[PDB]
DNA sequence: AGATTGTTTATTGAGA
DNA sequence: TCTCAATAAACAATCT
């Protein structure tokens, strides 16, 4: 059977901020973005569809928000976002 | 191909 | 009324 959780009080801005001000390297992935927001706040486990489109939307529409490629010898899938350092 | 990641544009909704 | 946040969606790049 299953559970009603409440939106948590924060913007895209604040959540994706807070996943990487968070995280060791100052840096993360989009689905580890996911994963920290999801983990963290039960509300954002369903329509996982939408908020991840506003996520996307919010790392590419914000200059807040700074693409780090991954090295050459170290490829993977994505990017590392990290804030930009306005 | 098939799904995820990323970008961009247009609309919509909410609150001041 | 007007800005800004969130949503919706089209379409490309880049992974699996
Ligand atoms: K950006």
């Amino acid at each position: 059977r299953s559970y009603t959780h409440a939106k948590p009080p924060y913007s895209y801005i604040s959540l994706i901020t807070m996943a990487i001000q968070q995280s060791p390297n100052k840096m993360l992935t989009l689905s580890e973005i996911y994963q920290w927001i999801m983990d963290l706040f039960p509300f954002y486990r369903q329509n996982q569809q939408r908020w991840q489109n506003s996520i996307r939307h919010s790392l590419s529409f914000n200059d807040c928000f700074l693409k780090v490629p991954r090295s050459p010898d170290k490829p993977g899938k994505g990017s590392f976002w990290t804030l930009h350092p306005d």
